[PDB]
C-alpha cells in the first residue's frame, strides 16, 4: 500500500495473508475470508502455482512477524481459478481458496459480506484498500498491515486512463487524479471494503494497475458484484 497507515489490530478481519511455501515461506497475496472454508482472491496469484500443498492462509493477523513455524495456519484443500480467467488486465482475475479446514469466527477473524445486486447503484463514499504490500513500485513487503481510504473512479474515467485497455463493467476503479495512494506489489488478492449503513461490503479485488499510486493511474479492481452467482455456483458441494 503506498500512501496508507497501519491499521489497527482486527479493524479488517476478513483480511488475510496468503504465504507460500516454496522454495522457501513468503507472503504470496492477500485474501478476503467469505465464508467458513472460503477465501476470495486473485487468479493471478496462482501462476505457476502447481498444487494447493504449498499453500498456507493465515487468518487474524497484524504483523508478519506474527507468522513464525510453530504459527496456526489453514491449509488449502483445492483452489478454483474462473475458467474465463487468462490474466488480471483481461478480466476475470478472481479465485476461491477452500481450506482444509473451518474457520472458527472471532473479533480477529470473520467473513465480509459479498455486495449486492441491489447495491449497484450505491455511491460508496468511504472505501479502503488493505495489505502487506510495497510502500514504492521498488520497495518490500511490510511487516504491518496497512490501509489507505480511496474513491472509486467511474468506469467511464478510469477508461480515459487506460486507453491501451479495456475497462470493463467487470472491473471497478479507485484512487486519486493526483496519485499518492494506491495498491501496490503484494497487496494483489486482498479486498477493496466499502464502508455503507455500518455495514462492510468486499466491492473490489486487488487485480492491476500500470505502477503504483501515479498521477491519472487508478487501481483497478474485479468488480465483485459481477461474480456472486459465480462464488455461490463455485462454493456448491458436489
Ligand atoms: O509482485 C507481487 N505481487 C503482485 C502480484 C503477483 C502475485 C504473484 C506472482 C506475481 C505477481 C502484485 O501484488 N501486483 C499488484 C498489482 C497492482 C494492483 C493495483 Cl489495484 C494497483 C497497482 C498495482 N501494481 C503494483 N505494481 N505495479 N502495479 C509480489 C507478491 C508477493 C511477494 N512476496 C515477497 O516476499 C516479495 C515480493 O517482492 C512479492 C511481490
Amino acid at each position: 500500500i503506498v500512501g496508507g497507515t497501519a491499521s489497527v489490530r482486527g479493524e479488517w478481519p476478513w483480511q488475510v495473508t496468503l504465504h507460500t511455501t516454496s522454495p522457501t515461506q513468503r507472503h504470496l497475496c492477500g485474501g478476503s475470508i467469505i465464508g467458513n472454508q472460503w477465501i476470495l482472491t486473485a487468479a493471478h496469484c496462482f501462476y505457476g502455482v502447481e498444487s494447493p500443498k504449498i499453500l498456507r492462509v493465515y487468518s487474524g493477523i497484524l504483523n508478519q512477524a506474527e507468522i513464525a513455524e510453530d504459527t496456526s495456519f489453514f491449509g488449502v484443500q483445492e483452489i478454483i481459478i474462473h475458467d474465463q480467467y487468462k490474466m488480471a488486465e483481461s478480466g476475470y482475475d478472481i479465485a476461491l481458496l477452500k481450506l482444509e479446514t473451518t474457520v472458527n469466527y472471532a473479533d480477529s477473524q470473520r467473513p465480509i459480506s459479498l455486495p449486492s445486486k441491489g447495491d449497484r447503484n450505491v455511491i460508496y463514499t468511504d472505501c479502503w484498500v488493505t495489505g502487506w504490500g510495497y510502500r514504492k513500485l521498488r520497495d518490500k513487503i511490510q511487516n504491518t498491515l496497512q490501509k489507505a481510504k480511496i474513491p472509486l473512479v467511474t468506469n467511464e474515467e478510469c477508461q480515459k486512463r487506460y486507453r491501451g485497455h479495456k475497462i470493463t463493467h467487470k472491473m471497478i476503479c479507485a484512487g486519486y487524479r493526483e496519485g499518492g495512494k494506491d495498491a501496490c506489489k503484494g497487496d494483489s488478492g486482498g479486498p477493496l471494503s466499502c464502508k455503507h449503513n455500518e455495514v462492510w461490503h468486499l466491492v473490489g479485488i486487488t487485480s492491476w494497475g500500470e505502477g503504483c499510486a501515479q498521477r491519472e493511474r487508478p487501481g483497478v479492481y474485479t468488480n465483485v458484484v459481477e461474480y456472486v452467482d459465480w462464488i455461490l455456483e463455485k462454493t456448491q458441494a458436489v
